[PDB]
């Protein structure tokens, strides 16, 4: 799929200091603690860091990451939501 391709570029866009900085903010909703939070909480982690995903983008991005089957977002795949939203917030 194109998600695995947008993943490598999504993490590379953020530096080591930003990746570790977003790690604690993203794990704020890690109910299980497996490097992933609820796809619905994906809007909170983006806002808690400083970005602002519109509600239309949250539902469109959640359904895209909800196709995995578990209903959660992985840190490596979620990094695309962080950079793609920060590309405008930055």
């Amino acid at each position: 799929a194109s998600m695995t391709d947008q993943q490598a570029e999504a993490r590379a866009f953020l530096s080591e200091e930003m990746i570790a900085e977003f790690k604690a903010a993203f794990d704020m909703f890690d109910a299980d603690g497996g490097g992933d939070i609820s796809t619905k909480e994906l809007g909170t982690v983006m806002r808690m860091l400083g970005q602002n995903p519109t509600k239309e983008e949250l539902d469109a991005i959640i359904e895209e990451v909800d196709e995995d089957g578990s209903g959660t977002i992985d840190f490596e795949e979620f990094l695309v939501m962080m950079v793609r939203q920060m590309k405008e917030d930055a």
